[PDB]
């Protein structure tokens, strides 16, 4: 993989720009992973997929804090609040080393 790190899945709400912890929150285990390139968040208590984002070239990614991490492909929006800075910088290099994989012109 990429990145490998456990995380809480985020999700828009019906707020202007706040976020909740996707179905209520608890750890995801959050792999980017490689053609295909995927970010991929399984839930750690039961192992339902709660995040399964296709990357592409085009996202638009947003370090808002260094523990909170948005991204956007289209209109859609995805999320994690990262356990440490140290997770959050190992993810961030992960989606940007995936994108300079999948980019190839």
């Amino acid at each position: 993989s990429y990145a490998r790190v456990r995380a809480v899945v985020m999700t828009r709400d019906d707020s202007s720009g706040g976020w909740l912890q996707l179905g209520g929150g608890g750890l995801s285990s959050v792999t980017v992973s490689k053609t295909e390139f995927l970010v991929h968040g399984e839930r750690l208590r039961d192992k339902t997929v709660v995040l399964e984002c296709v990357l592409r070239r085009d996202l638009v990614y947003n370090k808002v804090t260094p523990t909170f991490h948005h991204w956007r492909i289209g209109d859609k929006k995805f999320g994690l609040t990262f356990q440490s800075p140290a997770d959050a910088r190992a993810f961030d290099r992960g989606i940007r080393r995936a994108i300079e994989d999948l980019s190839q012109g």
